[PDB]
């Protein structure tokens, strides 16, 4: 087979996380809600950072209010956007919460 350059090792689908015909479009989703956030921002790729290009304080919340709407209630924090700034990372992210789904209801006062 394939001769040149080695590089064996065990890992099966490793490396990001590989979307879906359906996380795809989600996906694609939260990337209409950076764009439509982003003014500035012509184009939204997996190396644009949600701080660097112009988002405030509020956009963080906005965002994560945004695609909270995107899975109806995602388990999303302001942190995560202070953790993943840039899309592909953030999707990585998402998708995690988008996969897993479902909440654990907690004491919930209100």
């Amino acid at each position: 087979g394939s001769s040149g350059s080695s590089g064996f090792f065990k890992g099966a689908a490793s490396s990001v996380l590989e979307l879906t015909e359906a996380e795809l479009v989600t996906a694609e989703a939260v990337r209409s809600v950076w764009q439509r956030i982003l003014p500035k921002v012509l184009e939204v790729e997996d190396s644009t950072d949600f701080f660097k290009s112009g988002a405030a304080s509020v956009d963080v919340v906005r965002l994560v209010e945004e695609v909270k709407e995107l899975c109806d209630g995602l388990e999303l924090e302001n942190e995560d956007v202070y953790m993943a700034s840039t899309f592909g990372d953030f999707i990585q992210l998402l998708v995690r919460k988008l996969r897993g789904d479902d909440e654990e209801s907690g004491p919930s006062s209100g």
